């Protein structure tokens, strides 16, 4: 908790909590001074000069650097007080993919094709920014990708973003924090990390299936390596062969022969998504 006279609690207004974690939690705020609405997640404070510190402002800096892409979250704000660290980040009104497919299985439903091949454009388009920056996000799955949905009122939408950028690593590096062993590809397991911008083009294509309606993914087993030989996860749906193609090779064994995220954005398939 926070004091009366912090930061959060004067300039913000709190309102509902949206996210929940061991050490933290995020709220829907409205900051008084602008009157919009953002997330703020507050978390215990790093130890001030530790490593945890070292991947918490991580965090922070990729934030800073990634966040002004339509198709990445934006970032505000962050700062620590009372004990907590706190980053204010734009409010995404849709929740995470992950909430969406929760609520359409609730509902026996999927994102049917056509909202896939949106799902897979707009998430490429942020990936394939983030990798012209030299970074990869290493921890793309649905509960990293949150959705937002607007009504423009005087035109003369429902957007996607990369979020949660607390993997973000730089494409050269030596040591890598593997992400959800549910996306993870198999030359990241590995410790071969000559391709990495391609592993979160695998953990895309698997994100896009759990879109699309497919079972839980496994974390490992059997089933586990089957996929990493290059077998989609069976979904309750036919898409057309062309779009199944796109992401069967998206998930292929070789991560050279997987699609660049630029490759993936002027793909022929998502020209109808454009
Ligand atoms: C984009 C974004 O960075 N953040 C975000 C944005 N917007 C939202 N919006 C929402 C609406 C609604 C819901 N749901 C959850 C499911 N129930 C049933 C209804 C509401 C959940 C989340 N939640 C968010 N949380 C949960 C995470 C948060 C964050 C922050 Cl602030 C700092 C560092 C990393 C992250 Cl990922
Ligand atoms: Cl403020
Ligand atoms: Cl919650
Ligand atoms: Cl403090
Ligand atoms: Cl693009
Ligand atoms: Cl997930
Ligand atoms: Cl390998
Ligand atoms: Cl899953
Ligand atoms: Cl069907
Ligand atoms: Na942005």
């Amino acid at each position: 908790a926070m004091g009366m006279k912090s930061r959060y609690t004067t300039e913000f207004h709190e309102l509902e909590k949206i996210g929940s974690g061991e050490f933290g939690s995020v709220f829907k705020c409205v900051k008084r001074l602008d009157g919009c609405i953002y997330a703020i997640k507050r978390s215990k404070k790093p130890l001030a000069g530790s490593v945890d510190e070292q991947n918490a402002l991580r965090e922070v800096y990729a934030h800073a650097v990634l966040g002004q892409h339509s198709h990445v979250v934006r970032y505000f704000s962050a700062w620590a007080e009372d004990d907590h660290m706190l980053i204010q980040n734009e409010y995404c009104n849709g929740g995470s993919l992950a909430d969406a497919i929760s609520e359409n299985y609730r509902i026996m439903s999927y994102f049917k094709e056509a909202e896939l091949k949106d799902l897979l454009l707009q998430v490429g388009r942020g990936l394939r920014y983030i990798h012209s920056m030299s970074l990869v996000h290493m921890d793309i799955k649905p509960s990293n990708i949150f959705i937002s949905r607007t009504s423009i009122p005087n035109a003369a939408k429902v957007m996607f973003k990369i979020g949660d950028l607390g993997h973000v690593t730089r494409i050269s590096s030596p040591q890598v924090e593997e992400g959800d062993s549910r996306f993870l590809a198999n030359e990241v397991l590995q410790e071969n990390y000559t391709h990495l911008p391609k592993a979160d083009i695998f953990a895309l294509a698997l994100t896009v299936v759990c879109a699309a309606g497919a079972e839980p993914l496994p974390r490992n087993g059997d089933q586990w390596h089957e996929i990493r030989q290059g077998r989609l996860p069976r979904i309750p749906q036919v898409l057309s062969q062309e779009f199944t193609e796109l992401l069967k090779v998206m998930i292929h064994p070789d991560p050279e022969r997987r699609p660049s995220a630029m490759a993936l954005v002027k793909h022929s398939v998502l020209l109808s998504a454009s």
